């Protein structure tokens, strides 16, 4: 009969139904009346998932209860699908990363593609149906992407204030700037103190709208207008669709069309950029802001382990999303320019480095050269930005060390601690010549990681 597919919340349900069509009965586990971020599965819910043919969830950074279920699910017959597939995430403002990729139409295409791919692998006899259904829905998503680009590319004012911070990927992919606001709910009146803070914030930044995940209550809208001097509207994160909206034919695409209209009320109006209510402090040791007194000698054992070059994962495309993000975050280089920059940086024929308390072993061409190393000191460099970094210096004790005679590690630390990754400068001339090297910095992560894991780790912090 039809596949019994259990999905978690609304966009996972919709995207899965679009791909599976009449091959499946697709169930929505989290009903519209429950906020998906707050959902916790009951024993009955877990049973329903365990007994399904296929279970689809969006991402462990959204359905934070899914990781604990997978250890047992992996032993049951149900085939699981993580909708985001190999999509890399950025940190949010428990879970490490912001899951809200489906509010970017171009990313929604990638989730639909991945659901197609996984269902096609899981049920090969239906692959032509999945592929056909997916392609037709992707056509509609492509038109949505075009509407987004056309409606946002000429934005005069790129920043928008949202009570639900679901729109950072939309912002990155279409040239806007999400400004999340805290301590607000569509159905609740703020405290006197919070309202005063909001009134000052609106005035300081000339904020025209506060956007909410659903319509603000009549009372809250009135209060924000008469006391805080700001209008309200809806930026719907498409996490829930009411039965009323379902029966009126609303869906992901129509919600996103409404979101575009709502955004443009802000983005097509002149005005100053809106600052976050509380400012960031990026001046940290790992970002290169530290005091001389905290810089300490280190031993080779901080770097002990087995380490793999990241260069093959640039070459094979695994890091293409990293360079896409960098371009969208800074605007300073294009994606291709960033990839070229990191090609020069990562290029090396040293595929692996094994490090002990006293030795380093360098693998080139499937053969290894191993030397004993002594610590020789450290060097604090200052960069254009005004931040600094510490190189920790080692020298091989073998006459035959060649290009590995001199070795310097950079790992964003300044004192004893186990490295999580490093950039390594090595040569056979002197330490001083390596201090001037700024273009090539072969980069290593633990051998126990996949390239995909390295790529996601690069975006963390
Ligand atoms: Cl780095
Ligand atoms: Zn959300
Ligand atoms: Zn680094």
């Amino acid at each position: 009969g039809k596949l019994n597919i259990v999905t978690t919340f609304y966009p996972v349900y919709e995207f899965t139904k679009q791909v599976a069509g009449d091959t499946a009965n697709v169930e929505l586990l989290i009903g519209a009346g429950t906020e998906p971020h707050e959902y916790e599965p009951s024993a009955k819910a877990v049973a329903k998932i365990q007994d399904a043919d296929t279970f689809v969830y969006e991402n462990e950074n959204m359905e934070t209860w899914v990781p604990k279920l997978l250890d047992t699910l992996d032993k049951k017959k149900v085939k699981t699908i993580k909708a985001t597939g190999d999509m890399l995430l950025l940190p949010g403002g428990h879970h490490e990363f912001d899951p809200h990729v489906w509010l970017s139409p171009v990313r929604a295409i990638k989730l639909v593609e991945h659901i197609r791919d996984s269902l096609s692998a899981d049920y090969p006899d239906k692959k032509e149906t999945f592929e056909k259904n997916a392609a037709a829905y992707i056509e509609k998503l492509q038109s949505l992407d075009k509407a987004y680009a056309e409606g946002l590319s000429q934005a005069k004012q790129k920043s928008f204030v949202t009570q639900h911070a679901a729109f950072n990927y939309l912002a990155l992919d279409y040239g806007l700037k999400q400004v999340a606001i805290s301590g607000l709910s569509p159905d609740a009146e703020p405290s006197a103190a919070r309202l005063a803070e909001l009134t000052e914030y609106v005035k300081k930044n000339k904020i025209a709208y506060i956007y909410f995940e659903e319509n603000a209550s009549q009372a809250l809208a009135n209060t924000l207008s008469k006391e805080a001097g700001v209008k309200t509207d809806v930026l719907n994160p498409l996490e829930s669709l009411t039965e009323e909206d379902t029966k009126a034919g609303e869906n992901y695409i129509s919600v996103m069309e409404k979101n575009l209209k709502a955004l443009k009320q802000t983005t097509d109006q002149e005005g100053p950029a809106i600052e976050p209510e509380k400012a960031e402090d990026t001046k940290t040791v790992q970002n290169g802001y530290f005091e001389d007194a905290a810089v300490k000698d280190r031993t080779l054992s901080d770097y002990a382990g087995n380490w793999q070059s990241v260069y093959p994962f640039l070459e094979d495309g695994t890091f293409d999303q990293v360079f896409d993000y960098k371009a969208k975050l800074t605007g300073k280089m294009t994606q291709a320019e960033y990839k070229a920059y990191y090609t020069k940086g990562y290029q090396t024929d040293v595929t692996k480095i094994n490090i002990t308390d006293n030795t380093m072993e360098f693998v080139q061409g499937g053969q290894s050269k191993k030397y004993t190393y002594k610590y020789v000191g450290k060097k604090i460099l200052t960069y254009k930005k005004g931040n600094r970094g510490v190189r920790f210096l080692f020298e091989a004790t073998d006459a035959d060390a060649g290009q590995f005679k001199y070795v310097q590690f950079s790992d964003h630390n300044i004192a004893p601690v186990k490295a999580e990754h490093f950039h390594i400068f090595f040569g056979g001339t002197s330490q001083e010549t390596l201090f001037e090297e700024m273009d090539n910095w072969p980069t290593y992560y633990p051998d126990n990681l996949s390239g995909q894991e390295i790529a996601q780790e690069m975006l963390a912090h």
